[PDB]
């Protein structure tokens, strides 16, 4: 192989291998930003492009809107991924694979005030890249499981995030 | 430096970070068909050359047979791989530290219908290459702790991918 | 563009991903070391200019000295990284998010026997790179929850790597 071709052939690997660093720092944020409940900097996470249903919303701020609603103060939610499995599709789209374990709290201002869920599922992401730099497109999920329950009412929650 | 040993030197070092992220992803599929019980998917995780005790297991075949029975679909387990360390010893063999957290839970078809087990683990994985494919030889952890449980009755399970 | 520029932007670009890995991979030991007690390996992974507060310690040491007596073989504990976003800020320098979920459990032995404590958070870490390795400087957190609690006594702890 040439001097040019082989430098060629580098430049895309190296290339592919920051598209993978990049999305799966772009998941961590968009986790980070959802359990936060920073809504500002989780709109920065989703395409332009992203349409979603589930009346659909168009955007990213329908779609974020749409979860500072579904996610309000009262609910303390954990989205766990684990062991990504990324594969680049062109330069400018990429599918992902996450492990979620997945936990949510209903603290004493919810009508649902000591509920627990917990469960795990198989996430795939879709991303695209827009203007030289990652989103995520689509997102969709095999659950694994979920269960439901009360709480045992003698567990004190001394801190939250969410709280006054 | 010459202009060809610089490339040599940073075409073994592309190679190896390809190596270590196909082996992040190896381990990402197996424990994703370990839990969805995916026994023909996981099987070609498993090196060709894969003896396991445990009484041996000769070959993916053997090893996945004993998982189809060890897990059978009544077993919910969550399998949950944390922050790797993966060493590559030569261009055929690498090491991975995975440190895990399982779950298991029994549904109501199981013997032990009720029972829930948790622990941590630190695995030590041993990876080869095997034409041009990484795949996993063998694992051993260090268990961290271990818990055996009746679980609360009230608990609904809602959603659960290996029932009718 | 050059052929020696362009194998130079390339052996930079290497360079960050190898720092990178190094530092995902010393996080990874560094939790290992953390929960398992194996303190000595634990002050390798922490920068000899470490000055923590928490009276402040100072070393390696002092720290791992401290961690010794905060973290004793009675507490089970995991501390569970999730999903880093890691920035290479300078040649020596680094940042790093990671999510964590903890869990510790009060064995009998325990002045707090029974009791356990579940958390998360959005930590982030500072890394710096002392004679060609990289360390831990500092770590700081925003606590996402915290809730303490009594184990129900029925919960059988069958293993335990911390027993005798
Ligand atoms: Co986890
Ligand atoms: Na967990």
């Amino acid at each position: 192989m040439s001097i040019e071709e082989r430098l060629e052939a580098l430049e895309k690997e190296i290339q592919k291998m920051k598209d993978i660093e990049e999305i799966k720092k772009l998941k961590g944020q968009y986790f980070r930003c959802l359990d936060g409940k920073f809504w500002d900097e989780l709109e920065t996470t989703l395409s332009p492009n992203i349409v979603t249903s589930y009346l659909v919303f168009h955007g990213p701020k329908e779609v974020t809107d749409y979860f500072k609603k579904a996610m309000p103060r009262e609910e303390i939610s954990m989205h766990m991924g684990h062991t990504p499995e990324i594969t680049i599709d062109s330069e400018t789209t990429a599918t992902g694979r996450w492990y979620l374990e997945d936990k949510l709290i209903f603290t004493e201002e919810s009508k649902y005030a000591g509920s627990g869920v917990n469960g795990g599922a198989f996430y795939t992401d879709k991303y695209e890249k827009v203007d030289g730099k990652w989103y995520i497109l689509e997102t969709g999920y095999l659950r694994v499981y979920e269960e439901h329950f009360m709480r045992d009412p003698k567990i004190k929650i001394t801190m939250n995030m969410h709280k006054t």
